[PDB]
């Protein structure tokens, strides 16, 4: 089946890595599809010495469509380049288990970055800065004409220099398992994904920033999302959040798509806000 | 939200998280005046984490929507439903020793171990418990897909409780249950077909039914140990299968072989299997 075509094409010379060179280290735990480790990498890329990365593999109880998204999110991180876009480095499909090699993000996910935060201690510039290149990088990745779908501060990843990194390509697809409440409402009804869907989770990530890592929709069981939503509720103004900040995300949250601000139009807002301010 | 099953949310009490399953969380509770019985009865609950999908809540709604229509000794029994004035939970039966898996695991340190004391005879009964439950749920046209040995709860008495309907699937139609898309079974309980084909069956079931056999004999050992799941592939279409393991008998490991043939339709039906797992008991 598909599966299988893929696994025994990947296992069948830009991006191979040799095992040999690859010390795994600490793990920093589990994402959509398995598990992230910390390693050493000698000559990656011809780089001189080790360059520190981040590898994804699979648990052993992996069910094909994690293997599945393992091998989607290499075959879509091939395509990328953005300074606001994880840097896939390679793979290693050649000795034991199949590993990816990524990146190091040093700050881990913004949502923990941000939840160990107080408003190191961050300003509203820094947060509109952080929106700004998430932004930059979605931008890039609708031009290339990829649905990322699973937009959420869980998959934005802080590295060296506080630089934004999108991470988490599983669920991307080259134009459902992702979380109800990052998802458009056209998702949840007629389970559609474009960039516009990307758009309204994008806003639910706004919200994240601007609270500094909140849970979304707090006391509201997912179940219950479908009907607040298809009846015009949305998330309230948050407390440490402006008019324009807010004007923002609730555009991304506009029921036709078509109102929907593009990932421009969002970089465009933070821009003026930034100079502005 | 059906009559028959729903359950006033204020007569339920959760207490402490037993885990994660396949869709959600599992939570021991109480339940007051549940099902005409008077007083409390301890109950497990299954719910939705908060950052839950879609196909998370399909397959809660699964869950519920089979274990609806079925009965059996050693089938999980459901209680009832919450279904209004907040989360979605379902009411099933409580287990107290937990899934087969940690039991026999824990029967490697808590004594007396295998020889809380379990023989080959108590493992064969715990087989064909599960058996008679599949030949039940084969003729319910029903195909439970992720059959394992953490699939299996083990109630009072020692009694086996097929559990975890998330992944069940109706074949009532047609006999089998297919999907375009990629299934959420682990690689390593998955028949060849399904893993290939995207085929599923009662000799799907069956298929790993033979790897919960394994799981039973190692006392809850970890299927193809040391072998990547991508590696299953090319290792099953290649004809390899496990090796006999060191607790088990040729007649059990033959059984365990018919379970893997490679044509489903050469794999023994659950009525054959229990038939076998019987014929091993009474011979001591
Ligand atoms: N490229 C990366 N660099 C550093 N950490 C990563 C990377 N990709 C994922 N992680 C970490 O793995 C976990 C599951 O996704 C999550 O926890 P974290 O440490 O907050 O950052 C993530
Ligand atoms: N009906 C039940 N009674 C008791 N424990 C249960 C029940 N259903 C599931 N579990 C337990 O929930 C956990 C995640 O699946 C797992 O850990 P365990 O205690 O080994 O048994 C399972």
């Amino acid at each position: 089946g598909p599966l299988s075509l893929s696994v025994d094409a990947f296992k069948i010379p830009k991006w191979e890595f040799p095992r040999k060179n690859l010390v795994l280290g600490k793990t920093l735990g589990e994402g959509e599809f398995g598990k992230v480790v910390k390693a050493t990498a000698f000559h990656l890329k011809g780089r001189a010495g080790y360059t520190t990365v981040a590898v994804k593999m699979l648990k052993e109880n992996a069910s094909p469509s994690e293997l599945r998204d393992l091998l989607s999110e290499f075959n879509v991180l091939k395509q990328v380049n953005h300074p606001h876009v994880i840097k896939l480095y390679g793979a290693c499909s050649q000795d034991g288990p199949l590993l990816l090699i990524v990146e190091y993000a040093k700050y881990g996910s913004l949502r923990g970055f941000l939840r160990e935060s107080r408003k190191r201690a961050l300003t509203m510039g820094d947060l509109i800065s952080f929106a700004w290149q998430i932004s930059q990088g979605m931008q890039y990745l609708a031009e290339m004409k990829l649905v990322h779908r699973d937009l959420a501060a869980r998959n934005i990843l802080v590295a060296e220099g506080r630089k934004m990194k999108i991470s988490d390509f599983g669920l991307s697809r080259d134009v459902g398992r992702i979380p109800v409440k990052w998802m458009a409402i056209e998702s949840l009804f007629d389970h559609i994904y474009t960039t516009q869907s990307d758009v309204w989770s994008f806003g639910v990530l706004l919200w994240e920033i601007v609270t500094l890592g909140g849970n979304p929709y707090p006391g509201i069981p997912p179940e219950r999302l479908f009907n607040l939503l298809k009846t015009g509720h949305r998330m309230e103004r948050p407390d440490n959040c402006s008019e324009e900040m807010y004007r923002l995300m609730l555009q991304c949250w506009k029921q036709e798509p078509d109102k929907r601000p593009v990932f421009a139009d969002i970089s465009k807002d933070l821009e003026k806000m930034m100079v502005k301010r």
